[PDB]
RNA sequence: UGGCCGGCAUGGUCCCAGCCUCCUCGCUGGCGCCGGCUGGGCAACACCAUUGCACUCCGGUGGUGAAUGGGAC
């Protein structure tokens, strides 16, 4: 059951071998020119590593990104991208 | 030595270079042989397992079971 558009983008597929810092700063690099992003969310535990959740300041651009970006090919392996199935609470802050 | 002990072997103190390492990366650390016990930590590094939807940091195991020579007194 796919997921509805949202101001969040969830990655996976991501290569677990790459730092933490390093991974957020170059996840901005290739998704920054779809919109403003409020953030970057990322985890090394054994239930978060591999994922990302990108948190676009308008679904718009997280809708790009994610049409635009899905398979791109990043530390070697194809990302794979997705709405997040909730809202970040960054999001609830305000919408 | 991470912390502790035994056996053996071994002239000494320096100086240059090289190499070594999970546990004060370096010139007021170390770089003979052998055996036993044992602490911490995944931080880095490695290996194993993991395709996982979060907004609470948080899987496991491994390494020292290491590294040579030369020079002056």
């Amino acid at each position: 059951p796919e997921t509805r558009p949202n101001h969040t983008i969830y990655i996976n597929n991501l290569n677990e071998k790459i730092k933490k810092d390093e991974l957020k700063k170059s996840l901005h690099a290739i998704f920054s020119r779809f919109g403003q992003i409020l953030d970057i969310l990322v985890s090394r535990s054994l239930k978060m590593r591999g994922q990302a959740f990108v948190i676009f300041k308008e679904v718009s651009s997280a809708t790009n990104a994610l049409r635009s970006m899905q398979g791109f090919p990043f530390y070697d392996k194809p990302m794979r991208i997705q709405y997040a199935k909730t809202d970040s609470d960054i999001i609830a802050k305000m919408k």
